[PDB]
């Protein structure tokens, strides 16, 4: 009986002291890292309180008092904190997966479900990238993983797809020859890959040809710009007409 | 049997006395710190009631009545309070993450999933911002974290993208020389970065050029405004036509 | 054995009697407060039934019949009631947060995720507001907190944004001087804050100027109405044309 | 040993008999209320089966067969049923909240998240209303509570908003006077409340005025119809033109 | 020791035999009702396996090996199944609610959140209806209960709403008289209910009147068709013009 | 004590041996069925590890070391694998429900939330269909059940709805007679079911009639095609005009 | 008592030593396989900590200190981790399913819920494909499995659908014959499968015919391009008119 009451008190003391020690330890880590008076004090205090309450529970239980009730309420509380925590816990997990496993790493330009920019840093909970115009976006890793991950710095060659519309009474073959001549002449267009030039759509007020040509990443934006300037000039010289919106109107006096 | 009923009564007495002592202690701390009659009295009273209820449960337990049922029901009820609490709990957690971790801090302008304004203050549960027009928005931290966080004050230089459309019969080279002259002259446009001026789209009734030019956050709104006014005037003088909607109409009498 | 069966019977009796007593007590409290035959009778009866079932469970348990099964079933059912209850519980919690914590209070005009009106009363479970057209909306507090809370009565000054489009051949400078003069003269427009008048967009059939001017809440709807009427008259007099939809049509006989 | 095997057999018998008794009781309650052969037979049988399985488990428990496994499985299954049950249970809870608590009561016209009609009856699980055109909707109370609740029979006076567009060359003042005269004369328009008549928008092909006028619910649909017919007649007489879609076309022969 | 090993073996045997018996019973119920070789065999086998595994567990426990581990794992797995199961379980519950409680029963024409047809059968998990064009739709009861439930076979009289647009220079009064005459003459239009004929909208190119008239469900589709044909004819004869799209075009040579 | 340590060691040995045996058995079943080195080796290994860990746990348990901690961790992990599994488990369940219960079966043409084709096979986890254009889609059963299920093959007779628009000055009666005749003459149109031909809408530039005619599934695509070609020819001959877009333009010189 | 305290201390020592040993073992395996300082050190340490905590729990267990509290809290936390982990664990499970099971395999062209390309590799957690234009997408297997999986390299023959619109006064039969001739002549069109050429829609300004023709995957893109060029040339020669947008305008001077 004496050993029991003494053990209970001894535990109460050991509990209070370790709680103060663990709280002080949490504060050492908070300050060394990145301390915030509210976060360090409140978190350290929550740890200290949980430890002491666990201790009082242990003491009454040793005395013979059934703690089942405090255990169940303590368990429900623990589950609630678990649920709220889960969005952030989820993000952390994704971060780990993302880091060991990963596709995109700092410096690569990517597209993470829309929002595409240059990755500045993949962090614990979120990835930060700098969009093309200069905005800084911070994406939550969990969402990053749920979405597709298209990495642009991984690939070497892509394909441009032009679509020029000419007038209906334009010579199908002439158009084809002129476009074919422009891409054939364009160095930056991989000649060993696709090189499509075809009457593709029977337009509303137009008849348009699709042109598909491959080039290496770097080159591609310019290839499209140059091939297009070229298409505009050659067609103008050759007399091929880029039509305005057409409309047949039938007059009725009244 | 006597030891069990006596122990139960002994526990009830110990529970009531400790409940009163712990309540009085909570009041000592409330007054020494910052006491509020409603907060100190209601909090000390809730602590005292929890302690005694626990004691009664423990006593029926000693008398030897299996409390399993009250424990499960008490447990479910706690889980329910925990579930309801979780949305708000969630917001609190996000706030902590947001504060130690944070991307956007007071004074920065941001877009928190639509709603974009200047951050006035990131608080415990919600962040408050002042939209450009002057509205004051209070966004719940949990929602903020689930969404992307796009911060405009973090990067120093961003890019303007003009898209001027001219009349088809316009001189491609002249249009280019003029736009290039305007951006070249504009001091606020960093000359070492991208300075794109190109025939980009073969329009419906237009033929439009895209101009991409970089400048520092501040300067940027003005740079777009000035470069645009300038483009309107230079083009007018140079005789370049900003076309109206074109339409070729074919007449048919009947 | 006899002590076990007698104790079991003794408990069944103590349970039935206390159940009737607790039920009668619930009714005393129901009547003193605000009694409703269905609520007082059904609630008191539910309490009584729970206590008796608990007791029968304890009796079989006292005898030596493992009640684990009834315990788990009772627990799952308890969880289910907790889940159904959680939406409403959630609303109550939000209400508490809303009340001690609150941003918007009676009399303030606000936007609670779309639905924006004047707050009539922040209640226990729901907030009630009266929309500008006269409708009376009752929004569940849980939803209110999940959504953004933009308060218009908090800040005091807001900004109007006009966008007038004139004809392309209008004098840029003249349009700017006339608009500037109008805002300059209008007393209600805070002169120490932003006062933007600029050629902003190179429109379709138009060329439009953006005007951004600040005023105090009240004044603002009127400032816009008045500044606009003013722009309409001043421009007409000065000969600045508000263009109709333009269109170049090219004729073709056939 | 004998007492144990006998007690086990004694329990199995007590279990089968009570199970048959509880099943028959469930059927007495099913028939007295509203019996359905499938529901009464299947529900009573499920109760009987649960009781017997619990008993066999108990018997196993008496001989020395740990039933922990069956207990855990039974519990998880119980949890799942709670989850499935929760949507329906949620509806019931909202119903109770709705009935003792409620804003809208039979006879009142309301808008329950879209679906707006005359309330016919707030029941246990669902509210039934009759839409203006005659349809009969039955809305689940859970959904009703989650959504906003706007009651039109509560307040009593709302506001009409007319928006009349006239020709650009119309006299701003004349238009204002005529509209003002019309609303001024209309008795049904509360004269002590808002009475706005203003040049609101600088239209595309029009120039439009906004008119805001309050009236009591009933009167309001008619006030709008009448004030409008009146606006049409007066404007026609006064020479004010309601413009057709405008369009400036510029001809080009070719 | 012998009693323990024998009891363990005795349990293993009782477990295998009862498992085969319960499986065979599940098959008897499956065949009597609606048997399906895959469902009856797979379900009966799953029950049999669960019973035997529980038995082996009970046996190792009786021999003297703590099964706690197998119990917790078995428990977690059961929880996972409960979660996957919950969508389907949810549908079943709504089904029960739907059948005893239900608004719509076979033969009634309804709209269950869009998808509107005639109910062919309300089943355990889903309702099946036959759309007006003949398609057969199977809607999950859970979704049915979440959505609004509009029943057309419940009320007997509904309201048609016509909206005829005439030309601006039409006589407001004449249009009203003619429409009024048409509805007045049409027998199938309940004369004791609403009978609205009003200038409702000041159209773009039109000036349209709304006409609301009630009739019995059946009569209603035809009433709308007949009243419309009638409006077209009377108007043509009366000289009232149903206008084509208007457009004032202002010419400019260049 | 010796019996306890020996029993513990004997259990460890029995556990390792059975673990290796169960793993080897899983591989026998993997290879006989459809073996994959990674799946068979990893799955067999996971089973083996779970069995041994369970065994070590049981060994310490008999030896008197409270394994509570290892049990809880083991339980959480099981739940996690269970949660991951739940999407697939969910699909499987849906499949079972789908198979005993089902609406659509092989050969039927259906729309399973968008994606609509001919059902090739309702399997365990997924339903496979062949879209009209020839693509082969594999839809997960869970998604299938959550969505509505619209079956086109279930009704034997369906209905076509034609909507032909004629010119405003067309003879209402003549249009009706010609359409009536066309459907009257078309054998494939079930003459005992609905046969609607009516002036349905007072169109923009047209006046359109709706025609509703039933036929048997097969026949229906062709009935619609044939009836339509027929309508075009008869109307052309009869002189009924299928109008182009109308437009009244009012001229204004300036 | 001495045996109990000594056993508790003996266990604590056995626990620390085995924990250090198992940790060192985990490191041996990590390094032999594929070691990563953070993964090997963090994983080994986590194992070590779990073992020790289990030990303290068991020792406190011997020393009579009830650990229930630490066990429930440890349990709630484990549940929470289960939840965060589930998204990623979900992806892994789908990966196993995908690899042993898989429909699409490297080299096959597929559509995995939008994003359609040529699979480059199905890996442990993600599938990587190269979209037609050349982009490299990485899709998370979990998402892939949730979505529909349509495989193009599985089936071999698909269908092209042409929709040619001609002028209203075109000869229905001639249009049909020319189209039929073209498809009849085109070898690449499977002649034993559907070959539909029909007047399908009664256009706005057109009358359009639908043409459905099958071919083998490869051939199909080209079949469509070629059949189309052919339709354009044949129709031009035959005099069939591809109409621009029609419009009847009625003039009104004012």
């Amino acid at each position: 009986y004496a050993v029991n009451i003494v053990a209970a008190l001894a535990i109460i003391i050991v509990g209070l002291i370790i709680a103060r020690m663990i709280s002080n330890a949490v504060n050492r880590l908070m300050i060394s890292r990145k301390i915030d008076a509210t976060v360090a004090d409140f978190l350290s205090a929550l740890v200290r309180y949980g430890i002491i309450a666990f201790t009082l529970i242990a003491a009454l239980g040793r005395v013979g008092v059934q703690t089942a009730s405090v255990i169940a309420v303590l368990g429900a509380a623990g589950l609630a904190v678990g649920l709220a925590l889960q969005g952030s816990l989820s993000n952390l997990a994704a971060g780990v997966l993302l880091v060991m496993f990963r596709p995109f790493r700092a410096g690569e330009y990517v597209d993470l479900g829309g929002v595409a920019g240059t990755v500045l840093s993949v962090q614990i909970f979120s990835t930060t990238m700098r969009t093309a115009d200069g905005k800084i976006i911070v994406i939550p890793n969990g969402k990053i993983i749920a979405g597709n991950i298209i990495n642009f710095s991984r690939e070497p060659v892509r394909r441009n797809e032009f679509i020029i519309g000419v007038a209906y009474d334009s010579d199908i073959d002439q158009v084809k020859q002129i476009l074919t001549n422009i891409i054939q002449s364009e160095d930056r267009i991989l000649k060993d890959r696709e090189m499509t030039v075809r009457l593709n759509e029977l337009g509303a007020s137009s008849i348009n040809f699709v042109v598909r040509v491959w080039s290496n990443s770097g080159d591609l934006q310019n290839v499209y710009w140059d091939v297009l300037e070229r298409i505009k000039r050659e067609f103008d010289a050759a007399g091929i007409s880029f039509p305005y919106p057409q409309m047949d109107v039938n007059f009725k006096r009244v």
